[PDB]
């Protein structure tokens, strides 16, 4: 299976390189010429195109990974529908809802897979907890807890065009909530503060947030987010149900424990992007390919992307109105 | 020693009365309970000097220096005001009252009489939560940003009790609101609450919920989230975490034993604490020694009437939030 | 049940005080006039004898706790036997195999209970582990691991007359191995070194040791000891068998965990004698009293005291001769 | 850097495949006596050369370095052929069960001036290596007591056990090496004992399936290794070092970080159980280091002499089992 990748930023590059551990990297494309040939050589790719559309039209290209900037997503995904190429699109699909509907509509017409880039679904720990809950191991779920904290904020100029913490960061946790609980959120309440850097405040965003979710069954969820955990990534999930509790913890660098007069000390948490995420991207990409090879529905759909976006809008509205907000209000 | 009288020989009054042997320079001098055989039996089991059917006779007994009010909640106000009129130092089990005006009167009268009013928030004296509070207070996690509390019981109380309890926010979350203030060292300004009926439809029919989440906004902008369940089948689950600018701190549940069994499926740890006495006995013992210390030493109580009042107000704000589906400021309830 | 306690050192005093939590502390005895008066008062005890033989002969004393120095044990225990008093004896019964055999002989003669003070069998975590093993939970036991480390060495003078690490420290581990595995050790190999304190070696003992056990079934055990673990007591037991593994860890002060840039940090280990052991001593004493009251064989017998002493001799011999030593040789 | 792999067994195949993930080296040649395996793997890996005769692989001038992953009785002759062809050589454990052969392997590679790297892959286990570096940095002060527990989920086949040299040469070998690696000093004396508790047949072959080995180090520090051929729960490979300033421990790895809680308490995920999930990363990192040593002209990270010492410790333990006493390393050198 021949794959073409568009956009060789940090994530496009991970996917491009991961291909040799899977299906074939057959084409790359990026608007920086330097990087383009550098990578054509480095990775040994058959074709390099500086214009995304050529790559989409090359008949040896069975599927496209769109990993370009966000403003670019709608156009390229719609272009793949045209060429009748299956398409994976990195997070987020779009921040504009009408664009999302078109991406969904157009790919549906072309009868081509649209896979949304929610990589955490393929984290081995989160996927295992997902399966156990779905298998009945904690009975009927009552309360979901998600904590998601990054080691540092992204750049301010980024934050300014990000759509805020609920669209840029909580998006992954909204998707995770639906995935793990296996039912829709109907209502959201959100609050957020500026506790890490005054500039995030001046940009109109928050760096610390809590979101409550009310699911169709009556089960409740709480997400909490922070842009700066000094100890590294903190991404934990818990589900509590009629028959017990299940929890997914962080991964540490090592299994080594030092004991001195103050007690035990474990190893540092995962802190760096690649050590934290490379396996989830690898496993996500293999699933996208598996889906294409078998003409399966995508493991993560355009719909999934749209619901996550809608929950983000409900939370932005809740934050401003100081009340919980039903998803209707926002569709 | 100090001579103590205990009113109410229910589950918790009995614990306090028995702990008095474990405490020194305090003795159990008198007990009172309205069930005559209960009173008779406990007088003889514990070798108590005086047993009174009428608690007012206990309070007026001149040998009694301080009183533990552990009778039904609807009697707390009357008994605590009666201690103030008798000039007796008073400890009152949670909750002080479900009626805000009664709590204001209780605080007024004891203050007038110049006697201690100590509110029985025993979890402040849990060795794990206390150590976490001290670490936070010390600067160990930097400036606090997010609080998390999970508090789940192995089983709901009986329906009869649920109907008169004021609902989950006044009867259960009350401890978590106090813990929040105690751990974070600042006031809550706003609350949002939701709740569902997921354990017993009867709780729902009685107008209450059995599962709830409560969001707190503190004065500093720090946020917190409490979640409660009336039934965790694995036993008590009471965890606290604080996340701040310099790290994270967490207090876990206690297990029965340090033993770990490993088989084909992996490691299996010991059961969680599950029964009331094994869970709570040490926190009650330590709470009571503190009350006695404050009394003997003339100190302000470690947990005051005002602490009882604030927890109740947060409960009323949450009850209003639940019904109005919106964030509620403490002021709208003050 | 009226108990007399002989010798009010660290442990005697703990037994004496626990009696309030249980049976009555009727009589106390200690050669130190001052310590005696000071304890009669503070514990409110009826009788106080500077002469232990008085206490044993008191007709109102039903059972005796012998918690004086090891060299007094044999005489007091035989004396309780003579006066028909059930007797509890603190670790160790004796360093002298002939005494032990006598203590056992005399007590059997007088038809009284002789309970050996191996309190660790009554540690809540070690007891739980023992019950799981006996229950079949890990199937047939194959390998036992015991690590036992104290936070500091006892004083030099004490070490000089202690009998060496195998008699003074490993004794508890020898006994725990027999208790946990439910069968006898037939052969032992030991080695030891001086890594903590030069003076311990100067007194002729070792401060670090390892002991291999061969059990009747062919199961193997390994004990390691150290006189000094700066982090607190380290007392772990692991049993590995045909159906799984079972482990008892040490106890921490608290369940609190602090996380910073270097990772998670837990609370300190138990470090002081009383927080570490008081609960085991209380449960041990309750069990002895229960044995007394119900006319039961003691939970921990003279013969238990004897086997642990024999295993200790087998280990001192292995250490000197650099080979495995069968119990038959000792 | 063009690599040739001899022996496409379990471990040879893992090395062959890992070359894909090592930028400075490619799999250029493979060789194995089974014509079917050779044709199969040639296709599967897309290898340029496949040689039925490992000597032709060795003499191929395009081969820069060789991984000898063939049966043990083959190692001596092929490593000596590498020295003759002036090819750097990595040899899978064990180097040889025969001491005179180990000496010739060492002598010949030294005379040819090529690296001989012994495949003790567990030194490259990320947990064990981190513990070794911590001990080396002084974080537990002076080491006093070493504990190693090493249990496999199941025994090898009996036909294999018969020619394995017995538990101390086939299994404990890894632990003897780890002991020297972690403690950074030599073992002067060993005591060993062992029993037959897993499978009667193992003992009929003259072996044991459960063993303990005490180590006395030059410093006076003491160590104890215990082994078992069958832990139902998976690999159990733990290391603990205790010393004057504290204790350090490397635990087993679990499949996931997920914990399930019910009436009886917490339940963690299964331990690693299959060969590949357990060992693949240690082999990847071991090979990378070998490639590094070769490229940079460095001494091997694990030398022939490392292999010889682990063998000598094996012999000392075998003697101790039989003589029921402690055995000095001198006795067997």
């Amino acid at each position: 299976l021949r794959i073409g990748v568009i956009g060789l930023g940090r994530i496009g590059t991970i996917h491009a390189e991961n291909l040799k551990m899977i299906a074939i990297l057959y084409a790359i494309s990026d608007v920086r010429e330097d990087r383009l040939r550098e990578m054509k050589e480095k990775l040994g790719v058959e074709k390099a195109y500086k214009d995304p559309h050529e790559l989409i039209e090359d008949p040896n290209v069975d599927a496209v990974l769109v990993c370009s900037s966000t403003n670019t997503h709608s156009e390229l995904v719609i272009a793949c529908a045209k060429a009748k190429k299956h398409v994976f699109c990195e997070k987020p699909l779009s921040l504009n809802l009408a664009d999302v509907d078109r991406m969904i509509e157009e790919t549906k017409k072309a009868d081509v897979i649209l896979f949304t880039g929610f990589n955490r679904r393929f984290d081995r720990n989160f996927k295992k907890l997902k399966e156990a809950v779905e298998n009945g191991t904690i009975g009927k779920p009552h309360v979901l807890r998600i904590t998601s904290r990054d080691p540092a904020p992204p750049p301010l100029d980024y934050i300014r065009v990000s759509g805020g913490i609920f669209l840029d960061m909580t998006i992954h946790d909204f998707d995770m909530a639906r995935y793990i609980m296996g039912e829709e959120v109907e209502e959201v309440f959100a609050d957020g503060s500026v506790l890490v850097d005054e500039e995030i405040g001046k940009a109109g965003d928050v760096d610390t947030a809590v979101v409550v979710l009310r699911f169709k069954s009556g089960a409740l969820g709480v997400i909490d987010n922070s842009r700066r955990a000094v100890y590294g990534y903190d991404q934990r999930i818990e589900v509590f149900g009629s028959k017990g509790r299940i929890f997914a913890d962080n991964v540490r660098e090592t299994t080594v424990v030092l004991t001195d007069e103050q007690g035990d000390r474990g190893s540092r948490y995962l802190y760096f992007f690649l050590e934290r995420y490379r396996d989830s991207y690898l496993e996500e990409l293999k699933t996208f390919i598996k889906n294409v090879k078998s003409g399966e529905p995508p493991a993560v759909s355009g719909e999934d992307g749209k619901m996550a976006l809608l929950l983000g809008y409900a939370a932005k509205k809740s934050l401003e109105e100081k009340r919980s907000v039903k998803l209707e209000e926002v569709i």
